[PDB]
């Protein structure tokens, strides 16, 4: 029982995290096969036009890559979106079975927060609709990766680049594509605020029912809001449109509560409450993906 933010185990990632130093700039990289990926501003602080010229003017020996003290020699430079791809003279025997995947809105992933090429801590983040994360990042953490672990292997989805006003964090996938409408430049970037993720809130409400907190649903006569009706309300109250998830079939099977009851509860609880806590809170929590809740709950039919 109980509900916590679950971080994927880090052993596979720790064996790929490296330090990349080029000049005064210090940040982190990802060692896979015979190449290292790190943010492009390792070259320096430049503008879209300048990145190609900075890479051209660079020398392979100016990049110093360390994995647990051992030097990795660069044998090739390349730009991959907002990332630098440095071919190295040694193949990472610790390269896991992995895929580069794009995190989708509402997904959780784990941040391997690193400094000087050493993971110092892990936490879970949630991809918001505007492509930003509510992370915890200090100077030197650029190049920290976000990842998931499946039965098929490691899934690298994120590399950290920048901090935005209001303790908001942005980055790219491992193809160097930024997740939001921001850029890796020292410029004031005010980005649209993120609506609350309705799908995730449904998962959190189910997790409450799984843990004997059903006052919001059982306490009232069965109250229901259709998906169509809810989507219209959410559009004008700062909530995302409901998106279904396979986990809801499992959750309603174990709890007897339908999605439509949860949507009605969301409308009822949208402004917060004070009757009783729900998983220790008095406001809806949108930070738990359905996958995160499902790995903390049991199926009951089979």
């Amino acid at each position: 029982a109980g509900i916590k933010k679950m971080v994927a185990p880090s052993s596979a990632v720790e064996q790929c995290v490296v330090s990349v130093v080029h000049g005064n700039t210090q940040l982190n990289g990802l060692w896979l096969n015979d190449y290292v990926l790190c943010p492009r501003h390792i070259l320096g602080k430049y503008t879209g036009e300048q990145w190609r010229d900075a890479l051209i003017n660079a020398n392979n020996f100016d990049f110093h890559i360390l994995y647990k003290g051992m030097e990795l020699q660069v044998v090739g430079r390349e730009l991959v979106g907002a990332l630098l791809k440095l071919k190295v003279s040694m193949v990472n025997a610790n390269t896991p079975k992995y895929k580069f995947a794009k995190a989708r809105i509402g997904d959780n992933f784990s941040i391997a927060c690193a400094y000087n090429g050493h993971v110092s801590g892990l936490y879970t983040v949630t991809l918001r609709e505007n492509g930003t994360l509510k992370g915890s990042f200090m100077s030197g953490s650029c190049g920290s990766v976000g990842y998931n672990v499946t039965n098929e292997g490691v899934e690298f989805v994120y590399m950290h680049h920048l901090e935005l006003p209001g303790c908001v964090h942005g980055g790219s996938d491992l193809h160097g594509i930024f997740y939001g409408g921001y850029v890796d430049e020292e410029v004031l970037q005010r980005i649209p605020p993120a609506p609350a993720n309705s799908r995730n809130i449904v998962a959190w409400l189910y997790a409450a029912v799984y843990n004997n907190c059903d006052w919001f649903v059982k306490y009232g006569p069965k109250q229901v809001m259709s998906v169509e009706d809810f989507n219209e309300w959410a559009s004008g109250y700062g909530f995302t449109k409901f998106e279904y998830h396979l986990a809801f079939d499992v959750f309603s099977a174990a709890t007897g509560v339908s999605v439509e009851q949860m949507l009605a509860a969301i409308k009822e609880l949208a402004d917060g409450w004070n009757y009783a806590p729900v998983l220790g809170s008095f406001h809806l929590d949108d930070e738990y993906s359905p996958e995160m809740i499902m790995q903390q709950t049991s199926g009951i039919v089979l």
